[PDB]
């Protein structure tokens, strides 16, 4: 990516779930970057990177190009354009940062890891269901 | 259904989506029943029927057995048992009934017809996303 601008770079409380392992609430670092892909006729790229200060090998990355976003928009029922999408993600992440144990409904950030792949979601838990506000697939590494 | 109890039987505002046609806000009649099917090992069944008082043939039907609910519960992240499920659906339908065009967020009933059959859902629409509280597939007719 060229002229890659970081829009968001903060720790986020995440419920890290994994096969055969205990769920753990960890402060993970999220970096959200936007840029244009020189090598791909200046396609705009949205990049989200998850890392852990305490584990150099804990790496998860999502890259959504403008063309990827057309499919994502349909599957997730997203109603805004590509340029407005990062800001909506940021607002959801803030709800997770600010969420308290007591309030209801409650916003949680969840990262389920499984076999060289993982699924990040932000859910709203009310009295009778877990409402996913966003669901994103991440790949291992940078 | 023999010992069948009707829990709900009234008009509800619904947004109908057809392939080669325009979206339309119609008053559709919803009937929700619970009972047992002698035809199916006396399993407990939830039956939902959609109709129209202006079109004799506009008919859509869903039947969910207590066995089917196990897979549905996981796909929809439902946190209550089968017995409590219809009440939550009814609660969602009431919100669609009481909703107003200028609300934010807005609860909205949607019936998408495709290839004959249809997909019904109740969404919570905010500034950027359709939050599906429930999604259900219906069959044409009674």
């Amino acid at each position: 990516l060229s002229t890659a601008t970081t829009l968001f770079w903060r720790p986020v409380p995440v419920h890290v779930k994994q096969q055969d392992r205990e769920d753990v609430l960890e402060e993970l670092t999220f970096r959200i970057l936007t840029g244009v892909a020189k090598q791909n006729h200046n396609l705009r790229i949205l990049r989200i990177h998850i890392s852990s200060d305490s584990d150099l090998f804990f790496l998860h990355t999502l890259e959504v190009s403008e063309e990827d976003f057309q499919s994502l928009k349909n599957d997730e029922g997203i109603l805004v354009d590509f340029a407005s999408f990062p800001g909506k993600i940021i607002s959801l992440l803030e709800k997770c940062i600010l969420a308290q144990p007591g309030d209801s409904p409650r916003f949680q950030a969840v990262l389920t890891i499984r076999g060289g792949e993982s699924v990040f979601k932000i859910v709203e838990i009310n009295d009778w269901k877990q409402l996913p506000h966003i669901t994103l697939a991440f790949r291992p590494g940078n």
